[PDB]
């Protein structure tokens, strides 16, 4: 009933964090420091704090945690480490810093040992708490199947769940992790913002600024938040479009290049990669929309036609029906109910349900559009309405999708989808 | 730092995306095939391409991508695949098309070698591009323990998740995935239009059609989505009473029965399972028909008695109160969720909440029913209102739990249900 | 191709049920009991019933599916029990019941034989069955690799998720499993609770009987709903505010101690465990709030100044941005959503754009309030009036927030989060 000696490198926060934690799953742990006369009281008594060259030789499973550029001042230790599982948990401060990842110069460092990485998204402080909401999910990778396994088995005695990844190939991969702050949301938020800015600036001079001659009736007591009424529909309606356009332009290129095995210039790489954030932050538009329909125009100061009544009714339900689908939609994207779903199935949600939800979006703008523009007034200062540029790209993406429907293109993009593409 | 070759056998589209994947992934591919001088130039210069006889002599793990039918054009590699893991990655056109699954048939083909089910899923476009939101799961299948594990570490380390179901008994239902399309959402689909289109009828018969020659005020510019309007909550409403009723209808049958070890009829066995996706398709509509109960009502047209306001405020509460049982029902059916709980307490948040739910709706409705109805007008045309059936489906369902409340009948359940049934 | 045979030792539910469920899934059970006269017709024709000295001889993996107590009946069979492993599916009654989990006091018991915990979990009804939302999990804990690798195998022939999680240390985690009913939330619900009390009866004091003898306008057929709706939204502020005043509380505690190497106080622990909880049912009652305030104010009862039109708005907008961040943070709340995000992005979202919710929260309720309040009558009986409470607990959050960004203290505060904190 010994416990099972783990050794730790170095004496900083993470390896007092690590030390706690090992400590409270029935471990014992021998810690190398340079100076184990200073640390020593750093540590409880149940630590047995020593020499670099003493560590090694009473333990198997060995915690390097220090950080890459001190790696080198273990060079003297290359004979004893010969063979001893090395855990590599340290981290980079910019992605891409190194040519290879820490855990493959580890390796190229000690040849003989075995390297393992892992241990690297935990942040010194989950280590010491309990489970934690975020950091629970630890990624190990290792070329060596056994000490991969000893490793995983070291992550489950620590109340972790360890998730295996490759040989090493991924290092590069779970030592980016720790660093990413939403890489992929960055551009859609980006276009999100310069198109609600282009629109608050579009109603601002057509519907304030033009008859602000006319009228001035507003003042610093105001805001345009009618026109962040105006913004928020147009700006989700237009995120999905684009959402649906990369996948056009995608059946362009293969159609012009007649093969599908020839990459997608970068642009279009990116633009196909961020398509889920892109649809999710209009389906959250959307949802700020249908809140502000809902609780701005029945407030109680605004309390202060058949065939209307008609078309009120009708693009309220293609409202409420766009919005049904969007949901659907936002739903099958949780990492749960994706993985649960077929590819077919999945396919069928995101691409058919949502060229539905975009048509329908089409008409419900399309019938407010019909009886908001006959009228010479809106027609404002040679600019179209607002609701026309949110008719105009989405009616190029159906357009688009109508014609990828003709016999000669679908039998094209049968022939591409199918492989037969160009044999060569 | 050699890479490990793997074999694929036959030049199409799956064995040229899995070339691609294989190689972009660090590995060497030898394509066996039975033309190589025509194959060449399809594969790059940095791919093997020769005979079937010589493929397999370099290799160890041979991706068998051909279909089922020409298995037997490998009768002649008999000797040659003997001990070399053979990955089946072959689907079927319809569902138990064959007596034995495509995994199964290639052993009895070959018994000497390991077959291993696996990377039928991916759709030789995910497999071509990287990370994908549906295709990222891959099941492994393989009744050989050692060469499970070296296709579950192959699937590593392409990029995806590899999850192990068995021991090939596990191949028929991995190749009828690809295949099934939302098959336990086709009976309630059936169910709720028919409920639909039964209740809009009855609406368009009694609302419309008997006072139609006393008015007729409505031409093809009108809709009947006042009829929709009131066919959405009856709709959500039944759902949540068949959902239910299948608990009834088996508690009914255990008792009649005397034990819980008796098969239940093959009808009430597809009504329990696909219980899921009733309540799911009554949250659905019963969300449809809140957005319509607060978006239509309110709306600019719209605009053109205390026990009344007593009335009104109160079905508003228990019905906003039954939406909020129903939300926490639906986002316990996420399956991160639903396996994140006890079946302890999803069995109370589904039963438990869930019958709260369907008694705060029926108040709900009974409330507008017991204020609407007294009125000869609205029982009109002999046919009872449209709440009344909305009432007498969950009634029935509610007078069903509280008999199964009863002492004689708890207790003749509780000694069924905890074991002692009918000894023999 | 000959089935292994699984021995199970007694014959009660789970004896049954688990023979059901070996069977069906291609094994062969040996059922050991005391008198196998009596149980032999209970089960199938395919099922060898002998004593307990004969089938143990004839199995490798024995099921011990007796309760803890008749564990010492099982003392004569020691020697016929050296290293077969021995699967627990025992659970207890009450936490905590015994001083050593059931696995490891079986252990103990028989020092030569290889002990695994595992399908406590499921309920003898869920092993008749098929799968099932909640019991398709089954956690795995074994000090012995390969007889935990077996069992895990045989988990996944018998159509189950198995979950590894240690060497019996966590034996008792998953023997306390079974027995657990929303631990985390009875304190959160307790305390949501007595908010809600306290807040209905102070506007019962303050709003109705404080005029009631000026008025006396309600009956029992009049509700105090109008102070629901003045209940829930001060309620979801509330717990708000103390999801963030144990943050808060910690970093005082960590500045006063000099250290974050020592434990809080029971209290502070167990407050900081169920910040999540907290967090869900203010979630859970800010969307209630919002349901009302959209149903009730709007409905066809209530049909029955420019500068308020400028806050009517404004605070609208301020309740919709603040909701559309809680509805980000209660989405990044569902596990799989959790566990895809980093711990760095999971701590932006969650204390970033919680503190903005909090923020903005308090100045929808601060406009409100600002023209709600320089009336004297709202300010009554020398009560303040319910908004100034729902201001007041996050005005204290926020000011601690903000003392924690001064410089002085935003530096003791990194010399300590950083680990330089007290040396020794
Ligand atoms: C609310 C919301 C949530 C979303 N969540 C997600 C999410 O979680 N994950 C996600 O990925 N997206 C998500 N999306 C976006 C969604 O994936 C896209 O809208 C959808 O995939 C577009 O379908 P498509 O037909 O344009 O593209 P695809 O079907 O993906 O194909 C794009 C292009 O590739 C071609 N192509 C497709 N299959 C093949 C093949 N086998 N061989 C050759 N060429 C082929 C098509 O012809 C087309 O030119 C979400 C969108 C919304 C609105
Ligand atoms: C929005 C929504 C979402 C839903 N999501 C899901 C979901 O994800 N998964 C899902 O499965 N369902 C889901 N449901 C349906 C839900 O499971 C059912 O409503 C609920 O299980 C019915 O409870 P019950 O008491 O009728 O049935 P159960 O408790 O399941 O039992 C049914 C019958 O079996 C008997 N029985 C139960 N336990 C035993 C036992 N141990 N031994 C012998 N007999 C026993 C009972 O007496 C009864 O006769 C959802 C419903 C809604 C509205
Ligand atoms: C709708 C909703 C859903 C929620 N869902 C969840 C959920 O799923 N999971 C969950 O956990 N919470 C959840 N929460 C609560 C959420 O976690 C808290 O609101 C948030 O973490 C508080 O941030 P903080 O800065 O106060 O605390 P934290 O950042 O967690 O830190 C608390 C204290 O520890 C200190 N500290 C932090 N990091 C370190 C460190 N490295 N070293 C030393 N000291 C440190 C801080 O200074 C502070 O004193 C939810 C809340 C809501 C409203
Ligand atoms: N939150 C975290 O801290 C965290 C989280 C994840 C991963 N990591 C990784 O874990 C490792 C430990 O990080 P840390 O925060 O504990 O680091 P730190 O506080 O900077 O500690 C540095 C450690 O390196 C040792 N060391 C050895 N040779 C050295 C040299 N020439 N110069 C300086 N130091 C030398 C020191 O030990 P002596 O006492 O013997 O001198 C000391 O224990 C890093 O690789 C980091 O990327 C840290
Ligand atoms: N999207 C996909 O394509 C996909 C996805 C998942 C699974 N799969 C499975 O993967 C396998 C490959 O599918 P595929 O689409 O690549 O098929 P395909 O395009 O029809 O190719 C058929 C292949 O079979 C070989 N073959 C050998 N003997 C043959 C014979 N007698 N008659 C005809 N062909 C013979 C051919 O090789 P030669 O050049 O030597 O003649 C050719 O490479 C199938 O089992 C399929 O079910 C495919
Ligand atoms: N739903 C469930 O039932 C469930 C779920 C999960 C886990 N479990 C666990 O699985 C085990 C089986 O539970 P169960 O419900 O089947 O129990 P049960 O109905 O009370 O059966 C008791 C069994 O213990 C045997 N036994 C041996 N020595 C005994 C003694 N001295 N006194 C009494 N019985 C003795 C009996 O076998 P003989 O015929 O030879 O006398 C009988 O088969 C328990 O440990 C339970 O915690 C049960
Ligand atoms: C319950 C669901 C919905 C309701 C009740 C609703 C309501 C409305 C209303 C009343 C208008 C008239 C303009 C205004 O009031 O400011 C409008 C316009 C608009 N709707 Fe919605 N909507 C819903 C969903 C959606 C969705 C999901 C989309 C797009 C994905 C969308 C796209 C638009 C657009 C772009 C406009 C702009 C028209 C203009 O600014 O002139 N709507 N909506
Ligand atoms: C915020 C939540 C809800 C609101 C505001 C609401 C509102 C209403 C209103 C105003 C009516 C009167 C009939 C009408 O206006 O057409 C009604 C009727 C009805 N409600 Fe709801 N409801 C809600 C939730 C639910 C739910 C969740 C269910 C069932 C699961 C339900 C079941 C019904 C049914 C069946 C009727 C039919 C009455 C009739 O057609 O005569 N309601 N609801
Ligand atoms: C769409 C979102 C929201 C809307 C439309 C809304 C609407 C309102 C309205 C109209 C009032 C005036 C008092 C009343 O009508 O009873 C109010 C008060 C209040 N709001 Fe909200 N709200 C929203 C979201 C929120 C959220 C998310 C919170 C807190 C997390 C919140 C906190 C409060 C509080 C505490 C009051 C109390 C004021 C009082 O009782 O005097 N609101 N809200
Ligand atoms: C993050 C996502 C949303 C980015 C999508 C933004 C779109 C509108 C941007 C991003 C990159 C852009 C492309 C970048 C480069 C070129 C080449 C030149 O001929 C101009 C047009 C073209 C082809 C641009 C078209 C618009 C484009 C595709
Ligand atoms: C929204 C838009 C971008 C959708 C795509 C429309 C355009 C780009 C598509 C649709 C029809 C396509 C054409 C269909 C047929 C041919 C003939 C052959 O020579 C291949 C290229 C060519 C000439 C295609 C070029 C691209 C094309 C013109
Ligand atoms: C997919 C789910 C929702 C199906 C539920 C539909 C219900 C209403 C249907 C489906 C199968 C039907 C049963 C099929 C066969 C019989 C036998 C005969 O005596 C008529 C009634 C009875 C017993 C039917 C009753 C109604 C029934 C249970
Ligand atoms: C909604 C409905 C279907 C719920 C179930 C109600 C009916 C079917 C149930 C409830 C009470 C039950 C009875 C309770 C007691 C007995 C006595 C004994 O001889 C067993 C059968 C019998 C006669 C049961 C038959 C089925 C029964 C009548
Ligand atoms: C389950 C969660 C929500 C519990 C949070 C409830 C809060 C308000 C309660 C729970 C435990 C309480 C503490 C228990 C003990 C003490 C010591 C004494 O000096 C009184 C105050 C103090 C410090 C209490 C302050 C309020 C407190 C922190
Ligand atoms: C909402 C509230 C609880 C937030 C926290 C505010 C209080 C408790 C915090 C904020 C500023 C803190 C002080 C900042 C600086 C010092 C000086 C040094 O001697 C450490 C303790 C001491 C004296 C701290 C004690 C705790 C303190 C007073």
């Amino acid at each position: 009933a010994r416990k099972v000696t783990v050794g730790v490198i170095g004496s900083g926060d993470f390896a007092k964090s690590l030390t706690i934690r090992l400590i409270r799953c029935g471990y014992h742990v021998v810690i190398g420091s340079r100076n184990p006369k200073f640390a020593s009281e750093f540590f409880p008594h149940v630590v047995d704090v020593t020499h670099h060259e003493d560590a090694l030789t009473k333990t198997n499973i060995i915690f390097v945690a220090i950080h890459r550029e001190h790696y080198t001042s273990l060079w003297d230790l290359r004979h004893l480490l010969v063979g001893k599982i090395l855990i590599d948990v340290s981290n980079n401060m910019r992605i891409n810093q190194y040519p290879e990842s820490n855990a493959e110069y580890l390796a190229s460092l000690f040849p003989d040992s075995l390297i393992v990485k892992g241990f690297n998204v935990v942040s010194a402080w989950a280590l010491q708490l309990g489970p934690k909401d975020a950091s629970r999910q630890v990624y190990i990778c290792s070329n060596n199947i056994q000490a991969r396994q000893q490793v995983i088995e070291l992550a489950r005695q620590l109340n972790f769940i360890p998730i295996d990844l490759g040989s090493l190939s991924s290092a590069r991969e779970i030592e980016n992790l720790p660093l990413r702050l939403f890489t992929l949301w960055r551009g859609p938020v980006v276009v999100a913002i310069s198109l609600a800015t282009f629109f608050f600036l579009y109603s601002f001079v057509r519907d304030v600024i033009h008859p602000y001659a006319r009228n001035q009736q507003s003042d610093f007591y105001k805001i345009p938040i009618e026109i962040v009424n105006k913004t928020l529909p147009i700006v989700a309606i237009t995120l999905l479009s684009l959402v649906y356009l990369a996948g056009l332009l995608a059946a362009a290129y293969q159609l012009y290049y007649g093969t599908k095995y020839r990459r997608f210039p970068p642009w279009l790489e990116t633009w196909l990669q961020c398509r889920k954030q892109l649809g999710l932050l209009s389906f959250f538009f959307a949802m700020v929309h249908v809140a502000y329909s809902l609780c701005l125009p029945m407030r109680r100061s605004e309390r202060y036609n058949e065939e209307e009544v008609w078309r009120i009714e009708m693009y309220i339900s293609f409202g409420i029906m766009s919005l049904g689908l969007l949901s659907l939609l936002a739903v099958t994207s949780i990492p749960s109910v994706s993985n649960a779903l077929n590819w077919r199935e999945f396919s069928f949600i995101q691409s058919t349900l949502g060229y539905v939800a975009l048509l329908i979006s089409t008409f419900h703008v399309l019938i407010y559009g019909w009886k908001r523009a006959f009228e010479e007034e809106y027609y404002r200062f040679y600019t179209p309405p607002n609701f026309v540029l949110a008719l105009v790209l989405p009616s190029i993406v159906i357009l688009g999708k109508i014609i990828l429907f003709l016999p000669c293109i679908s039998r094209k993009l049968k022939r591409i989808k199918k492989g037969w593409e160009k044999s060569q």
